[PDB]
């Protein structure tokens, strides 16, 4: 699951 915006990490 590429992210979109520049996030963190999805826990």
């Amino acid at each position: 699951f590429q992210w979109q915006r520049n996030i963190r990490k999805v826990r």
